[PDB]
C-alpha cells in the first residue's frame, strides 16, 4: 500500500545511516547556518541529497521537504502529495562531537497526515519505525510507552535549542526549572529530537517536549511515539502541528497536559510561513 | 605492578556487577526513597554494593570502603590512606528505574587518597572503561584519548540537574547553566549519571563535564579515565580537584576546564568528609 515506500524508506534510512557513520569517524568542516551553534556538514548536505534523488528516482510525483534543502531555498509547505519529510542528520552537533547519538530522520505524510515514520539511530544501531495503525518497533522489538501518569515519578527528555538569545534562554531554562521543581524525577538530554521521541516511545523517559524544533525533526518520530500508543500535542496543549515548531511527545495525555500547564511559550515563526 | 591484581578483579566484579543490572532493569522493581522523593534507590543498587564489598572483603580484608548505599546505612564517607574501594554499584539509578538506557557500576581505587585505578562498566551498552594511573585509559580494549577542543565556543559540555528541587538551588544550577550555555557552546547533554558522562569525555565524545552535588563515588572511578585518556581534573573554583567536595570539572584540557570554572557559581553542599 504504502508498505512499499516504507520498505523503501527503512533501506534508505539506513543507507543514508552507513554514510553518516563511516563520515564521523573522519575529520571534518564545520560549517554554520544561522547562528554560530547552528551547524552542518557536507555530510547532511550529501545524505539529504542521497535521499532525495533516489525517492525522486522510485516515486517520481512525490513532495520533500527537507533540512537542508530549506536551507538552499525550498518551501517548507506541506501540500496533501505524498510528502517526504527528511532530517539527514538529527544530531548533527552530537556527529561533529562524535557523541554517539545521530539521527537519519524520515517521515512520509499523505494529505499532510503522517503515514510512516523511520528514525535510524545509526551510532547505536537502531532502526527505529512505525506504520500509522501498524505498531512501532526498534530492530523488530515492538515499543510500548510507559504507563506513568504521575508527573512527580516521570522522567523527562528536552533541549535547550538553537536560540543562544539571552531572554529566550532564560525563558527555556525558567520552563525547565518549573518542570524540574515540580519534582520530577529528572530531564535528560542526548542531543537530537527524534531519539528523544524514540526514547519516549520506548518507555525509557515518559515524555519529550521542545519548542523550536522543525517538521523534519518531528516528521519521522511522532508516529512512533503513537503507534507506542503515546500522544502528540503543542506546548500550548492545542493539536499538534508539525509546523508549529513546538511539541510534547508523551506516553499520555495526563502527563502530557500536566506538562504543557507549566511552558511559557516562546513565540516562534511557523515553518509553513513567511 | 602491587595494585594491578586489585584492578584486575574490580574488573571481575564489574562486570558481573553489571550483568546482575543489566537482567535486573528488564524485570519489575521496587523503588524505594533515601533522602527526598525524588533520592531513589532499589534492592538491586543495595545488593550489587553488599556483593562487591563482601568479595572484595575476601579477597582484600585488610582494604577500606566508601559505598553509596553503605554510607546511606551508616558508614563513614571519609577517604583515608588506607587502600580504599570507592564505589557507586548503580551510577544511574533514576535512569535503571525508567529503563533510561545509561546505567553504570563504577569502582575507584584510592591508596594515599590518590585513585590509583578506576573502572566504569556501562552495562546497557556492553561498554567496559578502565583506567590504571600511568597505563592510559581504554574502553572495550580501545585506547582512549580526549579530544582536542580548546576553543569553548565550540565544546560540548555534559552535567547533570542534580538530586536538589529546592528552587533556589535549581536556579543557581540552572544560572551556571545559562551563563556557558551563553559563551557560547555548541550544547549541553545529560544522559543521566555522573560517571558515563566523564566516560564521554574519556572517549572525546564530550568536551568536559562539570556538576556539583556529586560523591566521591561518582567520580572516583571515572575521573582516572578521563586523566589516563589525557584530560584534566579541577574543582569549580579552577583549584584541584578535591574528590570529598562533590563538585568536579573533568574536561579534556586546562583551557576549557578553567574557561567553565570562569562562569559557575559555587553552590554550598555537605562535603563527603564532613558530617
Ligand atoms: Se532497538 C530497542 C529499544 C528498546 C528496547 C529494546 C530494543 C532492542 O534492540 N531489542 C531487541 C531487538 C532485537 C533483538 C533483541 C532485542
Ligand atoms: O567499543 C569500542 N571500540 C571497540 C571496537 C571494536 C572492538 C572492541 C572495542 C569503543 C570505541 C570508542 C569509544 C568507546 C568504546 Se568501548
Ligand atoms: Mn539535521
Ligand atoms: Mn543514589
Ligand atoms: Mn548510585
Ligand atoms: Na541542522
Ligand atoms: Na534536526
Ligand atoms: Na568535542
Ligand atoms: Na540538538
Ligand atoms: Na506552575
Ligand atoms: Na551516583
Ligand atoms: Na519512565
Ligand atoms: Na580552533
Amino acid at each position: 500500500p504504502w508498505q512499499e515506500c516504507m520498505d523503501y524508506a527503512v533501506t534508505l534510512a539506513r543507507q543514508a545511516g552507513e554514510v553518516v557513520c563511516e563520515a564521523i569517524k573522519n575529520e571534518m568542516n564545520v560549517m554554520l547556518k544561522s547562528s554560530p551553534v547552528d551547524l552542518v556538514t557536507a555530510t547532511d548536505q550529501k545524505v539529504e541529497k542521497m535521499l532525495i534523488s533516489s525517492i525522486k528516482e522510485k516515486y517520481p510525483s512525490h513532495s520533500f521537504i527537507g533540512e537542508e534543502s530549506v536551507a538552499a531555498g525550498e518551501k517548507s509547505i506541506l501540500t496533501d502529495n505524498p510528502t517526504w519529510i527528511i532530517d539527514p542528520i538529527d544530531g548533527t552537533t552530537n556527529f561533529v562531537h562524535r557523541f554517539p547519538f545521530v539521527a537519519v530522520s524520515i517521515g512520509f505524510a499523505v494529505n499532510k497526515k503522517i503515514e510512516f515514520g523511520v528514525v535510524y539511530s545509526c551510532v547505536e544501531g537502531k532502526m527505529y519505525t512505525a506504520r500509522k495503525g501498524k505498531g512501532a518497533f526498534c530492530n523488530g522489538q515492538k515499543l510500548q510507552v510507559s504507563q506513568q501518569e504521575d508527573i512527580t515519578k516521570s522522567l523527562l527528555v528536552t533541549e535547550l535549542g538553537s536560540s543562544r538569545t539571552p531572554e529566550t534562554v532564560r525563558m527555556v531554562l525558567s520552563n525547565m526549572e518549573k518542570l524540574f521543581c515540580i519534582p520530577v524525577h529528572g530531564i535528560r538530554s542526548v542531543g537530537t529530537a527524534a531519539v528523544n521521541m524514540c526514547l519516549v516511545a520506548t518507555g525509557g523517559a515518559d515524555a519529550y517536549y521542545e519548542m523550536g524544533i522543525h517538521c523534519w525533526d518531528v516528521a519521522g518520530a511522532g508516529i512512533i511515539v503513537t503507534e507506542a500508543g503515546g500522544v502528540l500535542m503543542d506546548v500550548t496543549g492545542g493539536p499538534f502541528d508539525l509546523m508549529s515548531r513546538r511539541v510534547i511527545a508523551a506516553n499520555n495525555r495526563i502527563l502530557a497536559e500536566r506538562i504543557a500547564k507549566e511552558i511559557q511559550v516562546i513565540p516562534l515563526q511557523r515553518d509553513d510561513e513567511d
